[PDB]
């Protein structure tokens, strides 16, 4: 299990340095660079407010998934874990339709699960208790604990 999402996932972020503050959204491919780049220190948006992202892990290769509500979209890890509404966590590949779930928008229920093709693969960890971030609007575990 994990918090896995490949380079087209888009998460909302803020970067510091030295005073300056930066709100942006980007993909994790993007993110990838800017944490690479050891400018900043960067932030992640979660439903509990922006949180520090500490390690970055690069995952290789897994097989993936899409899952879609009526607001959101996200291709994923077949084991990125996905919040439902009574906060316990599923693997993204184990969701069926009807489920409700996290979201930036509050709770909706999946309306489509769909098995892809393997990707290239990101995680991080998020420095708070609960260990969660909005990937693609879709409350996800980081680090899939």
């Amino acid at each position: 299990e994990s918090g896995a999402l490949p380079k087209e996932a888009v998460v909302q972020i803020r970067l510091t340095k030295k005073g300056m503050i930066e709100e942006k959204k980007v993909t994790v491919q993007e993110l990838r660079e800017l944490y690479l780049s050891g400018e900043y220190t960067i932030e992640i948006d979660t439903p509990d407010g922006y949180q520090t992202i500490g390690k970055w892990f690069d995952k290789g290769v897994l097989s993936m998934v899409r899952v879609a509500t009526a607001t959101y979209e996200t291709v994923c890890a077949f084991n990125h874990m996905i919040q439902l509404a009574d906060n316990t966590w599923v693997q993204a590949c184990e969701l069926d339709v009807g489920v409700d779930i996290q979201t930036a928008a509050g709770i909706q229920p999946v309306m489509l699960v769909e098995d892809t093709s393997d990707a290239e693969c990101y995680d991080f960890e998020v420095m708070h208790p609960n260990h969660r971030y909005y990937g693609d609007g879709i409350v996800s575990h980081a680090s899939g604990k």
